[PDB]
């Protein structure tokens, strides 16, 4: 089997990407941020704290014929960005753009943190790192793709997020017609439950090329490229007027600036990032400060390949018994 689902920005800077989901019978439609940095399937629900819930699609797993308590089951989650939530837990009929899990853990959310709230276009998420980060208690659930891998045609599924545009979610097979040249592939550690890997340098602009081996996930559902403290001052030290604000919570350019690209190794192959990718426009509504989308990892204690990164690519998440990680320019 195979699927494939239509990725959209949530807003005009790409802060994140939804991608709608059918859950229960009949259906029930959630627009989920696909989450290659976590592994827990939640949603917003007839069980949510009614003052917690301001426009979000809900699930009702009473209208549901096939969902299953189960029973004894709870979850909690906090993110590396300080929300959280938790709840219980059923198990229901899952698919996505065409592929369907029976039996699938569906976390409902009894309580969910301020950020979430005050997002009303992610109705929840959808975990697709390993399995062993699902925080289900006291018998841990498995990802969507870890249920869907063996009725796979092949046990991959990639990730190809638009800029400022739609994109798209494979699930079983590589769209040879999304990329160009090859897919350079590069080794996984999943010892930390993250599709983890490790880059082989960076290039600043029309800069050299330096060779220095970068660690970090590949994360769909983290928005900004973090990385080295040392990375990110080159970078930054390339646009006139960038500093790194305390208040604001990172690196900040003059809107004016025209940014540089940046360039990251996979293998002996590069991904070129474009200048825009990189402008997360305004601090604040009318701010002539705009936010920039290469931050420091330091203090996250992992470099963090998110959306800014990863939309500049075709991503192949490889699910074989030794997981790869796939990349192409396109």
């Amino acid at each position: 089997s195979t699927g494939s689902a239509t990725t959209t920005p949530i807003d005009s800077l790409d802060d994140a990407y939804i991608t709608p989901v059918q859950i229960g019978t009949p259906a029930q439609t959630l627009n989920l941020d696909f989450d290659t940095g976590s592994s827990d399937l939640w949603v917003f629900s007839s069980e949510t704290t009614a003052s917690e819930v301001d426009g979000q699609t809900i699930y009702t797993p009473s209208k549901s014929t096939t969902a299953k308590l189960l029973s004894g089951a709870t979850w909690s989650i906090s993110y590396g960005d300080g929300s959280s939530s938790s709840g219980d837990v059923y198990t229901d009929t899952v698919s996505v753009g065409g592929l369907t899990v029976t039996g699938q853990a569906v976390e409902s959310a009894k309580k969910v943190s301020s950020s979430f709230t005050e997002d009303s276009t992610i109705d929840g998420l959808l975990g697709l790192a390993f399995s062993t980060l699902n925080t289900v208690s006291p018998t841990q659930q498995k990802t969507f793709f870890d249920n869907a891998k063996a009725s796979l045609d092949s046990p991959v599924f990639t990730a190809d997020l638009g800029y400022h545009a739609p994109g798209t979610y494979n699930f079983g097979f590589i769209d040879t017609t999304a990329y160009t040249g090859s897919i350079t592939y590069t080794a996984v550690s999943t010892k930390q439950g993250f599709w983890e890997w490790t880059s082989t340098g960076y290039a600043v602009g029309s800069g050299t090329f330096k060779s220095t081996s970068i660690d970090g996930i590949a994360d769909t559902g983290t928005t900004l490229l973090y990385l080295p403290a040392t990375v990110v001052s080159a970078y930054w030290a390339q646009v006139s007027g960038a500093k790194s604000s305390s208040s604001v919570g990172g690196y900040v350019f003059p809107c004016s600036a025209t940014l540089p690209s940046f360039t990251f190794g996979v293998g002996s192959a590069r991904i070129v990032i474009p200048g825009d990718y990189i402008d997360f426009g305004p601090i604040s509504t009318g701010s002539s400060s705009c936010f920039g989308g290469i931050q420091s990892s330091a203090g996250i204690g992992i470099n963090i390949f998110g959306d800014v990164a990863l939309k500049a690519a075709f991503v192949v998440f490889n699910g074989a018994t030794t997981p790869t990680l796939g990349f192409a320019s396109k």
